C-alpha cells in the first residue's frame, strides 16, 4: 500500500512509521509527507529519509473543504492508498473523511474514549488517572471517535508533568501506530460495511 503521512510538528511518529515500513515484509511504503505548517522538524525527517514533502498552509484557504481539497489533490498526485495522521492538528471536513473512510488512521495519546481532544495529557493529569495510554483509530467525522484498531496502556507517575507523561506515551505510540498501519496495509484489519472493525 502507498502511504501518505500528514503532520503538523516534530514528526517522531512519522519517524517510527518510516523505520517500520522499511523493515522487510512491510506491506506499506511512505510516498509523501504533508505538513500544514512550515519549518517543522517532521519535514526534515521526511527529506532526510528521501521522501517528498509538501507544505499546504491551512491559513491560505477560505474554509476547510478547500484546504482538504488541496491535500486530496496531492494524495491523488501520489496515488495514495492509506493516510496516516501523525500529530496532524487540523480537523478534516465531512467529505474528505468520507472519501478516505476505512483508509485513514490517527494516533491519539489517550485510551479512547477517555480524554478526546488535542490536550489529552493535560486532561489526564487534571483527572488524576494512574493509567493512561494511546490509541490508533480509523478517522471518523466525529473527532477522536472513529473505530479503535489498537491501544496500549501507559502508567502515569506521581509528579509527572505534561512533558514527562507525553514522552512516556510517545514510546508506546511508536509501537502501536506502525503495528496498526501494517495491519491495515496488509488487509488483516478492515473497516467493515457494518461500520465496525473487522479482523480477517
Ligand atoms: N483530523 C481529524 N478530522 C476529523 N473530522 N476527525 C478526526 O478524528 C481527526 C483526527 C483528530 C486528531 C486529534 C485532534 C482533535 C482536535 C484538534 C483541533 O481542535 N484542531 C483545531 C486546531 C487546534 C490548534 O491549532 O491547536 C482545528 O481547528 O482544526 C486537532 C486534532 C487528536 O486529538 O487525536 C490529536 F491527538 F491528534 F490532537
Amino acid at each position: 500500500a502507498r502511504v501518505a503521512v500528514l503532520i503538523s510538528g516534530t514528526g517522531s511518529n512519522l519517524q517510527a512509521l518510516i523505520d517500520s515500513t522499511r523493515e522487510p515484509n512491510s506491506s506499506a511504503q511512505i510516498d509523501i509527507v504533508i505538513s500544514n505548517k512550515a519549518a517543522v522538524a517532521g519535514l526534515d525527517k521526511a527529506e532526510r529519509a528521501g521522501i517528498p514533502t509538501r507544505v499546504i498552509n491551512h491559513k491560505l484557504y477560505k474554509n476547510r473543504v478547500e484546504f482538504d481539497s488541496a491535500i486530496d489533490l496531492v494524495l491523488e498526485e501520489f496515488s495514495i492508498d492509506i493516510v496516516c495522521l501523525a500529530g496532524f492538528m487540523r480537523i478534516l471536513s465531512g467529505p474528505f473523511v468520507q472519501k478516505w473512510n476505512g483508509k485513514m488512521l490517527n494516533i491519539h495519546p489517550s485510551l479512547l474514549p477517555s480524554f478526546k481532544g488535542s490536550n489529552a495529557h493535560e486532561q489526564a493529569l487534571e483527572t488524576g488517572v494512574t493509567v493512561t495510554g494511546c490509541t490508533v483509530h480509523f478517522v471518523a467525522e466525529d473527532v477522536d471517535a472513529g473505530q479503535i484498531i489498537l491501544q496500549e496502556a501507559v502508567p502515569v507517575k506521581r509528579g509527572d508533568t505534561v512533558a514527562t507523561l507525553s514522552e512516556r506515551v510517545k514510546l508506546a505510540e511508536h509501537k502501536i501506530f506502525p503495528a496498526a498501519l501494517q495491519l491495515v496495509a496488509s488487509g488483516t484489519v478492515q473497516l467493515g460495511e457494518n461500520g465496525k472493525i473487522c479482523w480477517v
